[PDB]
C-alpha cells in the first residue's frame, strides 16, 4: 500500500494509479515571476461563520478534521470558481525539519508545513461524485512558516495526542476554522489533482500567497504523530507531501499584483 516511503512513496505511486503522471497532477512549482496577474478574477468568498467541524482523524497519512457537510454551512464561493463549494475537511503535510513540508512551492521554496481545506461542489450532491468531474473540488492551500504561535491552531495541536496512530479519531466539536487563515486572500489559482491516491484531476487550487506562521513548539506536535496503527512499529508522521509535479500545458494565475 502506497504512503511516503522509500519503497511506497510518491515516486512509486504511478504503478496503481496511472494518473499520476497525467497532465493535471498536484502540487506543482508556482514560479511567481510568471503567474499571470488576472484581473478577472474575483475576491474569494470565504463563508465559515457556521461551519461544524465533528471529529479529527489519523487516516495513516495525514490526520483530517472533519466537517459536518449535510448543509452549506461553510461554503467558499468567487474567487476562480463558478457556483458553490462546501468545506469536507481539512488536513495538513509536513516536514521531518523545518526546512521541507509543503506540496507547492513558491520559486522553489519549500514551507514548513501546508493547510489543505477541501471542498466539493454541491452542484454534483456529493463529495464521491464530485471527484468524478473537473470541477468537483475547491481545495485552499495555506503555507505554514516557523515562528510565532497560531493560537487558533492550538486546539488541534493538543488532542494530537489522543490519535497518534492510524485509525484512532475523537470527537472535535466547535473548532473554528477561521483562526487558520491569514490576514490576505491574495491567491494563485491553477487547475490540478489530488495529492494523495487516487490523485484524481479534480481540483481547482487556490493557494493563499500570504503563510500563516506557526510556533516550532507546535509543528512539533504534529511531527509526534504516527503513520503506524497501535502497538506497530513506530514510524514517525513526517515528510507526508508529494514533491512538485510538471506543470505541463497549464497556467497559473495570480489575484494580484
Ligand atoms: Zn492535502
Amino acid at each position: 500500500h502506497w504512503g511516503y516511503g522509500k519503497h511506497n512513496g510518491p515516486e512509486h505511486w504511478h504503478k496503481d494509479f496511472p494518473i499520476a503522471k497525467g497532465e493535471r497532477q498536484s502540487p506543482v512549482d508556482i514560479d511567481t515571476h510568471t503567474a499571470k496577474y488576472d484581473p478577472s478574477l474575483k475576491p474569494l468568498s470565504v463563508s465559515y461563520d457556521q461551519a461544524t467541524s465533528l471529529r479529527i482523524l489519523n487516516n495513516g497519512h495525514a490526520f483530517n478534521v472533519e466537517f459536518d457537510d449535510s448543509q452549506d454551512k461553510a461554503v467558499l464561493k468567487g474567487g476562480p470558481l463558478d457556483g458553490t463549494y462546501r468545506l469536507i475537511q481539512f488536513h495538513f503535510h509536513w516536514g521531518s525539519l523545518d526546512g521541507q513540508g509543503s506540496e507547492h512551492t513558491v520559486d522553489k521554496k519549500k514551507y514548513a508545513a501546508e493547510l489543505h481545506l477541501v471542498h466539493w461542489n454541491t452542484k454534483y450532491g456529493d463529495f464521491g461524485k464530485a471527484v468524478q468531474q473537473p470541477d468537483g473540488l475547491a481545495v485552499l492551500g495555506i503555507f505554514l512558516k516557523v515562528g510565532s504561535a497560531k493560537p487558533g491552531l492550538q486546539k488541534v495541536v493538543d488532542v494530537l495526542d489522543s490519535i497518534k496512530t492510524k485509525g484512532k479519531s475523537a470527537d472535535f466539536t466547535n473548532f473554528d476554522p477561521r483562526g487558520l487563515l491569514p490576514e490576505s486572500l491574495d491567491y494563485w489559482t491553477y487547475p490540478g489533482s489530488l495529492t494523495v491516491p487516487p490523485l484524481l484531476e479534480c481540483v481547482t487550487w487556490i493557494v493563499l500567497k500570504e503563510p500563516i506562521s506557526v510556533s516550532s513548539e507546535q509543528v512539533l506536535k504534529f511531527r509526534k504523530l504516527n503513520f503506524n496503527g497501535e502497538g506497530e512499529p513506530e514510524e514517525l508522521m513526517v515528510d507526508n507531501w508529494r514533491p512538485a509535479q510538471p506543470l505541463k500545458n497549464r497556467q497559473i494565475k495570480a489575484s494580484f499584483k
